[PDB]
């Protein structure tokens, strides 16, 4: 599991469950092509997005559908979604954990990179 | 204005208005003595807490009454309040801006020293 | 100033100066077309990006070139840039302030709509 | 494990290791009495601070010694430490995870509460 996503809810003090996540990889023509997708579990985590063999060097975009999350809770959020863009495995295979803390008008994202 | 406080509401996307703020300075006996206090304005800011002459080197604590803020909005918050403890260096001309972003179960605080 | 951008540096406790910011508006064909751009001032702010007449309802993207900022400081950052995508409602008098707090491997963004 | 602490480093993109944490409980005389303490592990976590039997209702303060952490890395931080104050178990036993994201001049803390 080289890529993991963790989403938390800052308003309810709980994991953000059933949040849709789409991952894209920048193609040779500067276009974003679908790479993987899924929904966060009851623990607010999403594992098994890819494998070490498939997760090659490149620029990846992790899109978290925050809008749908807040709408489902009856809250009108500011952002359409939260995006995290980064170059991965540029100096060898690494394990990436992308974390996001969500609020209606704000969000924070941090990355923990392991070797 | 050597010391300024700015509070924002992450749930409503607006300044946090009428939030009580208490500032304390560590005394010679490791005790926290009242230094200044006030409430944030409509812009979520609090200015005029002290002057350059009074704001001497020392350890200060800025306490933001976040609990009362959320209660007034009908939200049960996690924290009793938010505290920011820092040392004023006073090594050259310096203004301190303490900013806090509030959510019911989370808050972030940052300091901008210019 | 219907739209304002504020960027802070969480590592140095100062405004993030000379940070490139590009704003885009979603076109009729789901494409992002250039809308406005600039660089943050010494106060870490960027004003005068647009006017009320030009800032119509739509989906906008504010892209902050964080990578170049950290590289200039000799720090290898994680993100390529920071993006803020939002819908301008235009339901009554509204000013939008997009704030970003930057760290090498993390950033927070908040919107204050008044 | 009713009380857990997780600390991350926003500058290095890694867990904050060996960070001293002190927990206090408000006594009958408005005084803070020592409750438990420890240091974060290599995963930036601190478990086994207390047990369900000992963790009774009350106001607790979790103090994270952030200053020593940054000093050890050669960075002059702004805060003396990070404090998290909250009432616990007021409506029954709960599990609390206190998370902190650290930067030299900024920190964020969030709580995840489970039943
Ligand atoms: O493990 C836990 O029990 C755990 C409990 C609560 C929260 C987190 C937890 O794990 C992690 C891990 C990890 O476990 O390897 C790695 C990165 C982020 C998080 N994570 C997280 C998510 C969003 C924001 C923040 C932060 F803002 F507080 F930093 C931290």
């Amino acid at each position: 599991c080289p890529l993991m996503v963790k989403v938390l809810d800052a308003v309810r003090g709980s994991p953000a469950i059933n949040v849709a996540v789409h991952v894209f990889r920048k193609a040779a023509d500067d276009t974003w092509e679908p790479f993987a997708s899924g929904k966060t579990s009851e623990s607010g985590e999403l594992h098994g997005l890819t494998t070490e063999e498939q997760f090659v060097e490149g620029i990846y975009k992790v899109e978290i559908d925050t809008k749908s999350y807040w709408k489902a809770l009856g809250i009108s959020p500011f952002h359409e979604h939260a995006e995290v863009v980064f170059t991965a495995n540029d100096s060898g295979p690494r394990r990436y954990t992308i974390a996001a803390l969500l609020s209606p008008y704000s969000y924070s994202t941090t990355a923990v990179v392991t070797n």
